[PDB]
DNA sequence: TTTTTTTTTTTTTTTTTTCCCTTTTTTTTTTTTTTTTTTT
């Protein structure tokens, strides 16, 4: 089962050469730092899609071990809430990375609002950082100034275009409830 | 048993497969933002149906880890009520997934309907981020925001028709009967 | 035991074809909201009863993990009180769903009383709002609107009558009695 | 899994020797400390890449043990922040080794924002601090005098081109699936 | 696997003869105590190596069992810090070995600064006083009144110049792939 | 490993032969009480010698089991601090032995200094005094006044010179490596 | 290894009789009681060989279950300190017998030398009521009011010589070195 | 070991038709009540060597469960002080019996002293109370109020001489030493 | 060993029939309560005999699960002491029943004497309720009105004549030596 | 075992069938209810011989989960007190039922009497009501309306007389004490 | 509606010298609507 099963030879080559790939600007995204300069990042959903790839969608595994509120501050009818996180990720090889992320709400005047923002950005974030510690191809890279410099000086390309032909429009999976019911 | 079964290849490559989709208009809802605009979402018992369907009844679980409310104000007869929660999905092989969730109310005047209504929205919420980070036909792809322009692109349709025809009537099920008393 | 036995292909499928059912009126019931208008629910027995027939009177199982009284307040000779419980129902594969329900009782002008209506409110709450996890057949489908408006265009049929005269009427059962005594 | 597959002695002995080795200025960086001089150290995302190919993707592991926040103060405006981690990183082989880490933030004037880079300055820190005592090819030869003395010695050479042409640029990973379905 | 693992005859020997070496002046080095005289010690990365040459990477493992900041003073914008730190060194054949050791911040006027110092001078200093305990070749010497006496009479060497010619100078390290990859 | 292994015959009666000696006054030392006389002991970094010879590098292990600082006072500039600690010495067979060491620093000003003194001296003296209970060899015999007696009938002999020819001038060693690199 | 090896028929019936032993005048030492008179007792290292002696340095083990301060006083600048331990002795066949022991410095004037005499006392009283129970031979026979009357009609000898001839001289024991050698 | 070895028949029945024994009047001791009259009662070593004899030196085993001071109370320069004791006494086979005892100490006027003598009071007459429970030849008969109409019509014999001609007179025991080495 | 040994058919029987008896008047005793009358019990020793030879000296445990003491206080010079106990008995086989017992101490003016004799009888009289569960033979009769009218009705003999002339007077018991050194 | 031995079909059947009977007249007692009537009980001592009957001595086990006092007042000398407890029976196969049971002394001025009594009535009135749910043998038909009114139509018989003639007289059971010798 | 007597002696000399220089930059975008009457 999971946190049981050991790699293949096969399967950790593989995996272990596909992450030291470094991402294109397919991947990278770009924010106005408050009082700096243009910063790059990967967007959540990119790097869950990365490790979903990468590992399989039973492959990884995270958790919350801990979640703590730093901080709810009032001025002025402006909500300011610091939130942090902690995410384990864990492989079924029984592997795991460990890290903090953080979120922040500075703006609104809804409490539950600010909460809300700050503690999903939080566990997000977390994860985020801690799938960094697996390779260059799960966010390892976006810290390598070089390969920042690298990356703009290639051609800043335009929004993909998504298909939405193929699409999942019903319940059912056939091709999953065959195997399943081949599986017991 | 659950935790302990481990995944076919067969069941592996199609579940994978499967969770690689996008999904089609039928699921997408839309919301007014306050202060914002559309806003794009996708129902609870969806994303259950879709658990249910691309794992089984028994291949997905999940259990609340930690509920805490963050704050109940009362300004002039409004119960303002912030609530959190932490579901923790697992299928059968171990593998799992942990987020946060959240529910607000802060309309109503009665504090016991705005805490039911905290409560389960917060946890409902969770629910729907645990299992987003499981691929994009779980809800990983409701973040992409080319994924949204190519679904603005999309012919809005009207609600599908239920059929009642077929639906359940009594309480037996002598089809699972049969089968379940053939178990032992 | 229970926890440990695994499912069987032909029960595995039959639960879940069963399970996808959706329910007929002879089962939803109205209520008038407060301030909206008619809302539909399942009765709790209801729910109890299509779990047993699904799984077994041994084949689900549900316990309280932790059920919290929220707030007591007394105004003017009414008591109102908020209380909340959480329930994990788990399959005899291992399978599990958990999720909070909730008690209200404001009216009463008896403590006692409106505890007693409050908690157990909430536990059987929590307990629908848990089995709803598992399909549509168990209560998923009573939060889709377009199954709503489907049930709408029904007939409004009169209740059910119940015939009372294979009711048990002595407290011996020979038939169980044998089978269990031919087990050992 | 982790923590219970041994090693062999062919992987003992490479990953001894190349553990022996010590590093180039490709590596080592520079900082100006407060009243101090010119400071060499190592960054983050090159100690992390050193680990996993030494040991691998799922060779090597870490863990936050405890983060506790030392101090929070504001003096005219601006916040003060000490923050302390305990990282400790573990081989499959079940070797494991564990050392503190720090963060700093005076300068901000943003509380979200200063501990948000002193917690994840502080388990960043643990985490080299950790992997230090690995041997010197994972950063244990930077507190080396002697070697610094004999890095000033040597060209000072210009940040290094990284190549972005074979980098990632889509999700699936071929090569990955196919050992992975074969892993089954 | 580590804690397991059993020495072999051969290992043992070698281990225990070297364990009775005594240091050369080539790793002894001088303090000037306040208040009392020249003092000698062995630095904390010259013991990390001899730790890994004698027992092998992963054939020696330490832990902070507890880390406790003993006081925190300020005299007239000078911070004084007192922090202790407990390390227990463990072998892969379970032998293990605990001790304290202490870290002192006087000088220095920004708090962050001084338990940044003191944290991490305790826990270096911990690791040294439990690696002390496993011979004199791991810094039980130091102790030797005698044995500094006939230090003081041996010729002081100048500082040994580093040949950074054969240094690393890449992650990938295919001698220790090659063994990995083979080692499933 | 540790913990689990067996004594054999002959390692018992060696080890239990051994113990049986009383030490020479080439192991104690003299002090000079405050307000007492000349007392007699033993050594920390010979006591540890003399287990390691014993039952070997790997045959013993101590453990602090707590240490607590019992008061730290403050008279006229002189800080006097007194702490206990409880290490215990457990062999590889399993048999352990457990007691207390004290630590004193009555004479500094220095805060820090006064409790690294206390500290690393109560744990020093902890392991010794929890060494004495295996025999007279490991300082069982310091406390029989007619030992200290005949002790004073012998020649005072001048301290011992240590040959620093043999001892380790570098990192690696080849007896040891071959041995462990054939112990895979 | 320590707590499961079953005495045999030889070792139990040796130690048994051995056991009903009493001791002799070299044993018995004399105390001045406050106000009462001579009282006689067996000091500690006497109790610590014959337990080396009756089970091995590996078949007794002790440990202290906890120690605590029952008072520390104050009367014009001397200190009453009060201090209790309980000690556990085990055998390696895992019998095991329990006992307080009492520690107590009423004259001295420094904190510090009250609490070390007071906590060490307690501890190795506390071993010697332990060790008490096993038999006369270990200190059971001290509370014999005849056998201490029969004590006091014997020649009172003289102090017993000890030979420091084949005393132990250096670190080495090949002996040992050799059992443990080809222990493996 | 212990707590595991089942006891044989021929030892079972021994034990019991010895425990049916009653004492007689070389054990049995007298004391005068305050404000009763002359008690009969076993002194602690009688007890010990009761034990030691009827099940082994390693045939049975006490522990302290837990031992708490009641009251320390000060009349005048009088120190009063009440302390129970829990030992739980167990055979080899597992049987246990566990009672309270009690300790007392009025008189003095040193709390030291007091707790000394209350704590080592307590502790032994739990003991005793706690081997009572096995049978009337471990001090159950010592309260049949017609065993001691008996004891008191017999002669009143002088205090029994103890032979100390073959007392131990040196720690080395060759016949335990020759059975343990043959024990391997 | 204990609590997992089975009882025998023959010996099954015989304790069950042996426990159907009810006792004579040579076990029960007579006090005067308080305001009442002429109350029947039976002594603790006499019970702790019964339960020796019902089940034997290692057939039936006992230990005090929790002794709480409920009130102190005085009334000028009188110390009026309340203590519970709860004491849980066992047999080899695993069976256990469980029962409170008290203790009262109101006349005596000192509060050790108070406190010793509430709480040993408190945990005697618990026994005595503990083992009341198991039997008419062991005191569950003694709460049948009608079998103490029936007591009534018999002739009141005098107390019996104890025989000391068999009883124990030495410690060594060769008997039992030989079959427990036959026992290795 | 308890708690392991499983339950044969002839010991179950008749055990069933013994638990549907009902109570006569020579088990029920009556008292007199503060202002309500006539009211049916059953003794203490009656419900434990039952169970030891049906069960067997070693066939059912009992013990007190948690006792907790109630309440303590005092109202011009007389002492109220209420208590209550909570008993689990549980049978050699496993099957466990618990529940409350309460105590009660309004009239007594004695505290410590009043709390005795309060106590032990809780826990038999806590064992008899566990007891209850095993079937109307045991207690359960005290509850039955319909059953009360059949008692009122039987003649009210005179108390049973009790034969004392066959009643225990001796300690020694040779009957037992065979088969225990031959269980070895 | 239940539970009502048990107990009171040991226990008392031990230690005591160790431990002192580290450690030096990292990290900044998420996320968005659920929920419905229940009991004796
Ligand atoms: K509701
Ligand atoms: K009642
Ligand atoms: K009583
Ligand atoms: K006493
Ligand atoms: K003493
Ligand atoms: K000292
Ligand atoms: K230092
Ligand atoms: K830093
Ligand atoms: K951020
Ligand atoms: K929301």
């Amino acid at each position: 089962c999971f946190g049981q099963c050991q790699y293949t030879a096969e399967e950790y080559q593989a995996i272990q050469k596909a992450l030291r790939q470094r991402l294109g600007p397919e991947y990278i995204s770009s924010r106005m730092a408050g009082g700096g300069q243009k910063v790059c990042y990967i967007e959540g959903h990119r790097v869950i899609n990365l490790a979903n790839e990468m590992f399989g969608y039973n492959g990884w595994a995270h958790s919350i071990t801990q979640q703590n509120v730093d901080f709810v501050d009032l001025n002025n009818g402006a909500f300011y809430v610091g939130v942090c996180a902690f995410v384990r990720v864990q492989l079924k090889d029984g592997s795991y990375h460990e890290d903090v992320g953080y979120g922040v709400s500075e703006g609104l005047a809804s409490k539950a609002l600010s909460l809300e923002k700050a503690r999903k950005e939080a566990v997000t974030d977390g994860l985020k950082r801690a799938l960094r510690s697996f390779g260059n191809a799960l966010g390892n890279c976006i810290l390598d100034k070089d390969y920042l410099r690298s990356l703009n000086k290639l051609p800043r390309q335009l929004p993909l275009e998504v298909d939405l032909t193929k699409a999942k429009r019903q319940d059912l999976e056939p091709s999953v409830e065959e195997a399943r019911y081949n599986s017991c």
